[PDB]
């Protein structure tokens, strides 16, 4: 099928410092995070989360596994899911695979990708259709890792999106923008 990207980013690009967010938590965004993850429609099924190894253990314990989704790490030097995630794969390509094999037939509504830098950097570049649901920071943060530019060539901004607010958003102070972005390429 198709995947999501969601990402929230700083200014200068930020969405990783000492292991958890730049930001103070935003309770309405994590929300906002939840809601897109696990919003699915179709009954029966849940949505696939997939994430790095390093994204998995930034969510608090008594977070995890992300609940109502399917939890599974990308790690090429663990061999058992981390404790409380539901599968473990070696490649993008092997988690997508999965999908289409006994373990995760009929049992996954939407591909949701919510993993670190090299994560989104190679989904980004998947082929056929890519939405990245991204919430503009709107301040720099002191950050350590960073997510990859957006390739115009490909992404375009939408102006509006359904289910998802338009109007700059205030939590904590700090000023942030959901936007969403789609290439058919
Ligand atoms: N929206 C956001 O703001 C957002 C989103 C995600 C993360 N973050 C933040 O960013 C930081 C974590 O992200 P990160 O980029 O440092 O790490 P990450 O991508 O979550 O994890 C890095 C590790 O995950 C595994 N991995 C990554 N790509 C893989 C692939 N294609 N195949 C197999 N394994 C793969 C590798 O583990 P092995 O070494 O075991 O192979 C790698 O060392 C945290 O600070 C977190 O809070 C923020
Ligand atoms: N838009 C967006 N915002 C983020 O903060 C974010 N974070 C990550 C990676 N980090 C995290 C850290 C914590 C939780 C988390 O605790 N989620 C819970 C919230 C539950 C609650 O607020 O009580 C969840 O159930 O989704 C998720 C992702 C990936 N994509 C994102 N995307």
């Amino acid at each position: 099928g198709s995947l999501n990207c969601i990402v929230a980013v700083s200014q200068n690009m930020g969405i990783g410092k000492n292991g958890d967010l730049p930001w103070p938590p935003l309770r309405n965004e994590f929300r906002y995070f939840q809601r897109m993850t696990t919003t699915s429609s179709v009954e029966g099924k849940q949505n696939l989360v997939i994430m790095g190894k390093k994204t998995w253990f930034s969510i608090p314990e008594k977070n995890r596994p992300l609940k109502g989704r399917i939890n599974l790490v990308l790690s090429r030097e663990l061999k058992e899911p981390p404790q409380g995630a539901h599968f473990l794969s070696r490649s993008l390509d092997d988690a997508l695979k999965l999908t289409e094999q006994p373990e995760l037939a009929n049992k996954v509504d939407m591909v949701w990708i919510v993993g670190g830098s090299s994560v989104y950097k190679e989904a980004m570049n998947h082929p056929g259709h890519l939405k990245l649901f991204v919430t503009r920071i709107m301040q720099d943060f002191e950050s350590d890792t960073f997510f990859p530019e957006i390739d115009l060539e490909k992404y375009k901004l939408l102006p509006e999106y359904p289910g998802v607010l338009s109007d700059v958003q205030e939590e904590k102070g700090i000023k942030y923008k959901f936007e969403v972005y789609e290439k058919n390429d």
